[PDB]
Parts: structure tokens; sequence; C-alpha cells
């Protein structure tokens, strides 16, 4: 498979400052539609999801690369919360690894926000994608 759809809590915004390439929208590949794929990532870009009301979340999952495309994943780059109830900074929870999975169980503290962000630390000389977006919560 290119892509694994899957059914994510609405979002009131999501935004990317990566342009995308035809058909293959970050709003697709959240909305269970097809995979997001982005021209070369650049150190400060974002791909930025926005609930309009506190979301409690249990385990978050992108998935960069796909079986056609093994090079074009998030390298250098986080997955990040901004808490419901904090003050407008982001924090951290995951990194895109050796497989370029960021994939792991929220800790309680960080599990109920108001947005879940990529963040791009570097430069990337491949396009990049993603096959799987789940932001899985305890419902």
């Amino acid at each position: 498979q290119s892509y694994f759809p899957h059914q994510n809590p609405p979002a009131q915004k999501i935004t990317t400052t990566i342009e995308d390439y035809y058909q293959h929208s970050i709003q697709n590949a959240y909305e269970g539609i097809d995979f997001f794929w982005g021209k070369k990532p650049k150190k400060g870009d974002t791909l930025e999801f926005w609930y309009g009301r506190p979301l409690q979340i249990k385990r978050v999952t992108f998935r960069s690369g796909n079986a056609e495309h093994i090079t074009d994943q998030f390298y250098n780059t986080v997955v990040e919360v901004l808490p419901a109830f904090g003050d407008n900074n982001f924090t951290t929870i995951l990194h895109f690894d050796e497989f370029g999975l960021a994939d792991g169980d929220v800790e309680e503290e960080f599990s109920l926000v108001k947005a879940i962000r990529l963040r791009v630390n570097a430069d990337s000389k491949y396009w990049v994608i993603l096959s799987e977006i789940y932001i899985q919560t305890p419902d």
C-alpha cells in the first residue's frame, strides 16, 4: 500500500509551509484520501493540525516515506504538541526515527492538546511523503 488511511479527529485548521504535489495534499492525507507528497523540506517548515476544542489523544503516528519512495522521509523533524492548558509553546513528543517513523504513546501531561505539528530542523535533499497519519484518541 502507498497509503494507510485513518479517521482522525476533525481539525479546525491544517496548515503547511511545504509545497505539495498534485492530489497529495496534507489535508488529503489527514482526511484518509491519499498520501501527502511535499517538495523538499526546509529548516523551519511546519505542518500543523489545530483543534477547535481541547482534544484528548492517546498515541500519534506519522509514517514518512513509502515502499515506492523510501528516501522521501521527514528527516531531522520533530512532532510537537501545544497543550490545551499552558502557554503558546509547543513541546516535542517524538522524532522521526531510523525508519522515518514518528510513533508513540502520548504521555498524560501532553495528551490534552490544542494543536499537533511537525517542525523540520534541517533542509532535505529529498521530497517528503506521509503514508500514514493516525491521531489515536482514547475513543
